[PDB]
């Protein structure tokens, strides 16, 4: 066939059940996911391509850069309470990978703040049990795929991209071909 399990995707042997229909995990410590936001547009770029009717999702993970990663999956959390995802990926991806200047949970708050977030509004955000929760979904939806590694993307929990797959002398053409097969899993 044109796709094939193995080669653009590979199947969970274990579905799993209710999941997002369009999942993707990243880390902002993850060099990969740094091309894939910034310089790729990964997650934009299957979105255009989505049928009517599907949701995106995307998770921060625990498993790079120790203590500092775990605060940034909180912090996540809050962007995602607060609905300011699209303006502090940015720089959060170059404060961690580019300048270097995010070392501490303050240094994560400091870009909030920079993007227009209120202290009061950002911290009250960071301690509340809505953001507890929205922690603990990220956890489990990585724990339930038995995630080890980043950047990820899942499709009604059984299919997995697999980039490997795909041929990268044009980065155009990695994206369509990223972003179809998304599409075609999607219809599946």
């Amino acid at each position: 066939a044109q796709y094939e399990d193995g080669k653009q995707y590979t199947t969970l042997e274990k579905p799993v059940a209710g999941a997002p229909q369009v999942l993707e995990f990243f880390s902002f410590f993850c060099p990969h996911c740094y091309q894939f936001e910034e310089v790729l547009h990964i997650s934009d770029n299957v979105k255009k391509k989505l049928p009517e009717g599907v949701k995106m999702t995307k998770y921060h993970v625990n498993f790079m850069g120790g203590d500092l990663g775990k605060d940034l999956t909180q912090a996540w959390a809050v962007a995602m309470a607060l609905g300011v995802e699209d303006k502090v990926t940015v720089p959060l991806f170059e404060g961690v990978q580019k300048t270097q200047t995010i070392r501490s949970a303050s240094d994560i708050r400091d870009v909030f703040i920079n993007a227009g977030i209120k202290g009061e509004e950002y911290d009250a955000a960071w301690n509340s049990f809505v953001v507890k929760s929205l922690v603990a979904q990220q956890e489990k939806a990585a724990a339930d795929v038995q995630l080890r590694g980043v950047p990820a993307m899942f499709v009604n929990g059984k299919y997995q991209l697999n980039p490997q797959g795909m041929d990268t002398s044009n980065m155009d053409v990695f994206v369509q071909q990223y972003a179809d097969t998304v599409k075609y899993l999607s219809e599946k």
